[PDB]
C-alpha cells in the first residue's frame, strides 16, 4: 500500500539516512511494494539466516551432519557470543551453532560456521549457484558490520535479499525438512523484540533475523502472516543515520505497524 511508503520516506526523513524496502507476496514471489530495491546495504547479522541455509544444504547433500559436534578454542571467541561461551568444555553440534546463531545472534557461533562451510568466499559461491549474483559475504565477525559508506563488502540488495529468503523458505533449493529447520529457527528469533514483533498482533505468525550494525546500520528480514501462516517476506535496511538504537528500533517498528495496518 503507498502509505506505507509514505511512512518508509517519512523514517528516511526521520533518521537522516537510506531505507531499503521489500514487501514480497511468499506464493507468488511478486513484489507488493519496494523502495530503493537495487541499492547495497550492508547485511549484518541478516547474512545468518542465508549461513545456515548454505549449512543446510549440505546436510541435504549428505556433506555435512546436525548432530556433528564441533570443540572450539576460547580463541575463536569473540563479542557477543553467549551461547559459545559457554560451551568450551562439552563443544556444540551444528544444529546447536545454528540455533545460537539465528535465534541469539551468537558471533562466534556464525564463525564456526562459516569455517565448516570455507568461509564468506564459499557463502558468496553458494548464494550465486542459488541465483543470488549480487548479495556477498566477504568477512567474518565483527569486521562484516563495519559499514563503510560506498563499500561493497558484505553487502545485498533489498530485492535480492527478499527473494533469496523466499527461495530458502519456500523453494526446491533445500529439502522441505530443512525449510521447517530453518523457518523454526528464525521464528525462535530471541533478539528482535524491539522491531517488526512489537507491531505484531497476538496470533500472527513471524519468523525473522535483525542485524545492527556501525554507521548506524540496522536491518531486518521476515516471513510474516495472520492466523498462524506466513504469507508475506518483508526486507528492511537502513545505514548511515546518526540516530540511537532506540529510535532506530522504533522507525523500523512503525513501518512494520504501516504494513500491517494496511494488510
Amino acid at each position: 500500500h503507498p502509505e506505507t511508503l509514505v511512512k518508509v520516506k517519512d523514517a528516511e526523513d526521520q533518521l537522516g539516512a537510506r531505507v531499503g524496502y521489500i514487501e514480497l507476496d511468499l506464493n507468488s514471489g511478486k513484489i507488493l511494494e519496494s523502495f530503493r530495491p537495487e541499492e547495497r546495504f550492508p547485511m549484518m547479522s541478516t547474512f545468518k539466516v542465508l549461513l545456515c541455509g548454505a549449512v543446510l544444504s549440505r546436510v541435504d547433500a549428505g556433506q555435512e551432519q546436525l548432530g556433528r559436534r564441533i570443540h572450539y578454542s576460547q580463541n575463536d571467541l569473540v563479542e557477543y557470543s553467549p551461547v559459545t561461551e559457554k560451551h568450551l568444555t562439552d563443544g556444540m553440534t551444528v544444529r546447536e551453532l545454528c540455533s545460537a546463531a539465528i535465534t541469539m545472534s551468537d558471533n562466534t557461533a556464525a564463525n564456526l560456521l562459516l569455517t565448516t562451510i570455507g568461509g564468506p568466499k564459499e557463502l558468496t559461491a553458494f548464494l550465486h549457484n542459488m541465483g543470488d549474483h549480487v548479495t556477498r559475504l566477504d568477512r567474518w565477525e565483527p569486521e562484516l558490520n563495519e559499514a563503510i559508506p560506498n563499500d561493497e563488502r558484505d553487502t545485498t540488495m533489498p530485492a535480492a535479499m527478499a527473494t533469496t529468503l523466499r527461495k530458502l523458505l519456500t523453494g526446491e533449493l533445500l529439502t522441505l525438512a530443512s525449510r521447517q529447520q530453518l523457518i523454526d529457527w528464525m521464528e525462535a528469533d530471541k533478539v528482535a523484540g524491539p522491531l517488526l514483533r512489537s507491531a505484531l498482533p497476538a496470533g500472527w505468525f513471524i519468523a525473522d533475523k535483525s542485524g545492527a550494525g556501525e554507521r548506524g546500520s540496522r536491518g531486518i528480514i521476515a516471513a510474516l502472516g495472520p492466523d498462524g501462516k506466513p504469507s508475506r517476506i518483508v526486507v528492511i535496511y537502513t545505514t548511515g543515520s546518526q540516530a540511537t538504537m532506540d529510535e532506530r528500533n522504533r522507525q523500523i517498528a512503525e513501518i512494520g505497524a504501516s504494513l500491517i495496518k494496511h494488510w
